């Protein structure tokens, strides 16, 4: 079972760069409209604490010089969804795969494609952790790139980079332009709440060396899903949902391992403390993670 | 912050086609109008136990082959054996092919594979050649003809073709001439490969991106001689550093202001006690599989 990310061609052929005045940013273009992270419109006076409605005020469709490698695509119309620019040109994206905007929920994971001046240099696999950060990798002029998931050739958008916090991770916003966590878009050290671990994932991880025949772990007790909340919340782990239940049905039925019988498992790895070579448990990897590539 | 990254591969992507003889259906690559793939596709499940591919490929002709570029079917107009590859001449040339080269890539170094089943992209990860020419990737059925490559400046540098799994779940394939890495043959047949050994090189650079995103517990006040550094790595099974690998640590070696041997004698104070419990980059042992390229594209 190894981190992977999906194919990014089809994301590689949206990626433009989107430009105000020495500024340069990330765009990505879907059909006739090019989405891109505000702040592209702020000047270093403006960061501090941007007005974005009075800065836009002063900035035209003529003001952004958005192109593909030094391909100049003409801006036909402008808006602001929440802290995105929306950039309608004059030419529709041949390449446009099939596609779908979704919010992401914490413990989901999806392929980010780094770029920068709108070209493509990495692909990697992250993980939206609870305290809604992601322990990404991105350096000057990142903004603007994105983080996916392709199912049967379409494609679902579901981040959009605009921050570093100070501790080193980073937080963005899902392609309506609403961030994920309590983040605002200004040049200041913002600092995201206490991380817990993933549950769901950790779970799934236990299942996933279950099926490759390592299950020492496994016990003869089984526990309410309320009693494994009460006990996790003491060891800085999610609690668990309905749906997590649900999602865990795949894994459940291929071992025989109910999922209640799984979660006192882990309920007594928490209390006493290898597992498919490692002495810690992988929180980064979902149930569909596990039952994909199996 | 610092992870695996792969290269973008829609370059790749543009090239992938699926192979078909007979009942046997693997991945091939699509470049101009030449298909490459593992010359294994010519072979039934009993030829693969033990095939004499000179005799299996005589008996083929052209119309022998059907490659599929999507659902589109693309005419097999001659074929070739080199190696333990097949190159498949095709009447049509792939317009989506990017400028590239065929490298054969050296141990240490590292590679993005594209994973791909039935000539369909899966999945896009990191590799490294092993010093004893295997790769830890993650293959599963119906995977040969996957490729390893490298992106430099619009140029794809193609050096690893995907054959085959040992018993110890790491892997062997070829480089794009249809040489394999290793002594390694294209059969069904259990195999073992040489005894592996960590690549030093890369462990030092690991540790100048671990400096750099701010984990410094590992550094210390030990200094060391190259010669005494290298007694102690091939005590540890580390391949010995040369002052050509010294040399090619000087800009992480400036970028922290840690001497590279400075940071030897870190790694020696790691190898002889080891980690305490403690952690490097969310890992509790030694990563080898970064090269000083990898870290400095991505912390500089
Ligand atoms: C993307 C901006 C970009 O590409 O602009 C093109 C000119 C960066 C992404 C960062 C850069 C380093 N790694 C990343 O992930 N975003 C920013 O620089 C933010 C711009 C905001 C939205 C206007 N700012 C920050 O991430 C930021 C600012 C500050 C602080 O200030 C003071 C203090 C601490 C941390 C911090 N992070
Ligand atoms: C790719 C062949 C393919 O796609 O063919 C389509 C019909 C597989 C890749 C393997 C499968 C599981 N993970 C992988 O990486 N290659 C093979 O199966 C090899 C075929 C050879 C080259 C003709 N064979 C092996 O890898 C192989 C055979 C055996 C053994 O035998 C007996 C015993 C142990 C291990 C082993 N590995």
């Amino acid at each position: 079972f190894r981190k992977m990310a999906f194919p990014s061609g089809k994301v590689e052929g949206c990626m433009v760069q989107v430009t105000c005045g020495t500024t340069t940013l990330n765009g990505l273009w879907l059909d006739d409209t090019v989405y891109c992270p505000r702040h592209v419109i702020c000047t270093a006076e403006d960061m501090l604490n941007p007005n974005y409605e009075d800065l836009l005020i002063r900035k035209s469709n003529h003001s952004f010089l958005v192109q593909a490698g030094n391909v100049q695509l003409r801006v036909i119309g402008h808006s602001m969804q929440n802290c995105l620019l929306r950039l309608k040109v004059d030419t529709s994206n041949p390449k446009t795969p099939k596609y779908k905007f979704v919010r992401i929920q914490p413990g989901q994971t999806f392929s980010v494609l780094a770029c920068y001046n709108g070209s493509p240099s990495g692909v990697y696999q992250c993980a939206m952790r609870p305290n809604h950060t992601i322990k990404g990798s991105f350096l000057n002029g990142s903004c603007g790139s994105v983080g996916f998931n392709i199912d049967y050739d379409c494609v679902s958008f579901c981040y959009m980079h605009h921050m570093e916090l100070p501790t080193g991770v980073h937080a963005g916003t899902d392609l309506e332009g609403k961030f994920y966590g309590p983040f605002v878009d200004r040049q200041t050290a913002q600092a995201a709440g206490t991380d817990t671990t993933i549950t769901l994932n950790v779970l799934a991880w236990l299942y996933a060396a279950v099926i490759n025949g390592d299950r020492w772990f496994l016990n003869r007790f089984t526990t309410t899903l309320n009693d494994f909340n009460l006990v996790a919340m003491k060891y800085n782990y999610e609690p668990l949902t309905q749906d997590h239940v649900d999602i865990l049905g795949p894994l459940s039925a291929q071992t025989g391992i109910a999922v209640l019988d799984m979660c006192a498992a882990l309920k007594e790895l928490l209390q006493n403390g290898t597992i498919l070579g490692s002495t810690i448990l992988e929180d980064e990897f979902t149930p569909f993670d596990v039952v994909r590539q199996c």
